[PDB]
């Protein structure tokens, strides 16, 4: 197995996937590494077994039929994955914690949101459907991209957003267009 965490890339306190060489912080892994499970399989192997299981899920699909499904288990765990994607970009230490704006010449924005209370949302089941999770992440490049103006600092919303939307096409296998 690695001897870093997948997600942040330190060493320390590691938790290693028994079906790949992978290895994870306990709060690094979404959902938080399980306490018993031997074997445990991480979820970038979850995610691999239910397209190994249905092939067919691969085909392409229309982004108004994903957002629409109900958070039944295999949704709720797309989206902890897709979540655990954007933690695994440096750049998301900018969006993780509650942010604060205090910036002349902007307003704060209406509703503030960040990684942390989305992992938290999913944690405690509050989507009922993949609209929900994906509201919440869009709204966190958004508003960062309205706060910031024409400071450069709203380059690093438009890159963390492009992760998010590249693996949400992928996980999800949105049908491909130009
Ligand atoms: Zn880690
Ligand atoms: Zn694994
Ligand atoms: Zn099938």
């Amino acid at each position: 197995n690695s001897n870093i965490c997948e997600v942040c890339n330190k060493w320390g306190r590691l938790f290693c996937c028994d079906t790949c060489p992978r290895s994870f912080h306990e709060h690094c892994h979404i959902p938080s590494v399980e306490a018993n499970k031997n074997p445990w399989s991480c979820i970038f192997c979850r995610i691999k077994t239910i397209q190994e299981r249905c092939p067919e899920s691969q085909s392409g699909h229309q982004e108004s039929e994903v957002l629409m499904r109900q958070m039944l288990p295999e949704e709720q765990l797309k989206c902890e994955f897709l979540l655990l994607k954007v933690y695994c970009d440096s750049k998301s230490c900018f969006f993780a914690s509650e942010p604060y704006y205090n910036r002349e010449g902007s307003q704060g924005p209406q509703k503030p949101m960040w990684l942390n209370k989305v992992k938290t949302s999913l944690n405690e089941q509050m989507y009922t459907r993949v609209e929900g999770f994906v509201q919440d992440m869009r709204l966190i490049f958004h508003n960062h991209k309205e706060f910031y103006r024409e400071d450069k600092f709203t380059r690093l919303g438009i890159q963390v957003q492009d992760i998010f939307e590249k693996n949400f096409r992928n996980i999800f296998a949105i049908q491909e267009t130009s």
